[PDB]
């Protein structure tokens, strides 16, 4: 059960990963600006 | 318990994921300014 | 121990979550500008 | 092992929380423009 | 196991860490325009 809730921990920090990675990307439209 | 605090910390991620998507929201409401 | 540290590293995510509302506060704050 | 890697985790997880601090102060920056 | 995992998860906290810090970049960025 830990291996488990320890890969399902790994997909959140994915999930938030992938997020950080679309800021950036609107950080840098308003760059653009 | 270990289980436990691991399914605690799991819902703490998501909480946090919400937070990420409400950033976003909000970066795009200064893109469009 | 291990319980121990589970529960420190819940107070970590949750400081997190707090700064990452603050971090939409101010965000807020510069949509408003 | 298992309470060494924790101990790391909360480290990193430390230095998130600083860099979060850091992006808060920017943002306040750039209230005040 | 538990310990590979608990490794993977200090990748992914680094690579968040990674993108805060390019998000610090891009704000002190936008704080030159």
């Amino acid at each position: 059960t830990q291996e488990y809730l320890l890969k399902e921990i790994m997909k959140l920090l994915k999930e938030q990963i992938k997020l950080l990675k679309e800021q950036i990307k609107m950080l840098k439209e308003l760059e653009k600006q």
